[PDB]
RNA sequence: UAUUGACGACCCCGAUUGGUUCUACUACAAACG
């Protein structure tokens, strides 16, 4: 528990970065706009137990990061009047929950066989991750939803100059999105 | 108006499928009287 809780005390700071990316419009000093967000890990013990090391193993190339994991959970409608609205949508937890649903949807609509081919490619450069995706994008039409480019040819989207993706977060959370409701 | 006057081989592989699906860490030892 101790290691898990000190992770949570770091995860809470990563979720709490919404405090300054989503901010009250025309405020001075720049007050946070009330925004709710999650960050989560899933240790496996493999990722490094220290948050700083955990995230640098998911930034495999200098412009490419395989986590979108500070996810805003506040509704878009509530956020629409803040500054930083556009960021909150890309970081909206519903984008993760939808993609998890596509992975869970069904035989599998996206085969795990092919999800893991893409998972492997994500650790390459974008030109190679996009190459693998282009070998697959029209064999599995569900992948039109997992794209983020706006073109349906890459799993990444550009965010402040970084290629960031939810796809590998969706594979992580695929089995941690269960509810009695 | 319909005549001139006999030679000569060709094909040599073509089309397509080129991976598909599943397993992606599991128990542990540190947590918990």
């Amino acid at each position: 528990f101790s290691v898990a809780y000190t992770l949570a005390e770091r995860l809470i700071k990563s979720a709490k970065e919404v405090k300054q990316k989503v901010t009250v419009t025309n405020s001075s000093p720049i007050t946070p706009f009330p925004c709710s967000a999650i960050d989560f890990h899933i240790l496996y013990d493999s990722s490094g137990i220290d948050f700083d090391r955990i995230r640098e193993k998911l930034r495999p190339e200098d412009n490419t990061e395989l986590y979108n994991r500070p996810y805003v959970v506040t509704a878009a409608e509530n956020l629409s009047q803040a500054q930083g609205y556009e960021w909150s949508q890309a970081h909206s937890l519903q984008t993760l929950a939808d993609r998890v649903s596509y992975l869970r949807s069904e035989k599998s609509a996206l085969p795990s066989s092919q999800s893991h081919a893409l998972r492997t490619a994500l650790y390459l450069e974008k030109n190679e991750a996009d190459a693998q995706y282009s070998l697959i994008s029209q064999r599995y039409k569900i992948l039109k939803n997992f794209a983020e480019d706006g073109e349906n040819k890459s799993l990444f989207h550009l965010e402040n100059g970084k290629y960031v993706t939810r796809f590998l977060d969706a594979l992580d959370a695929k089995d941690f999105f269960a509810n009695a409701n």
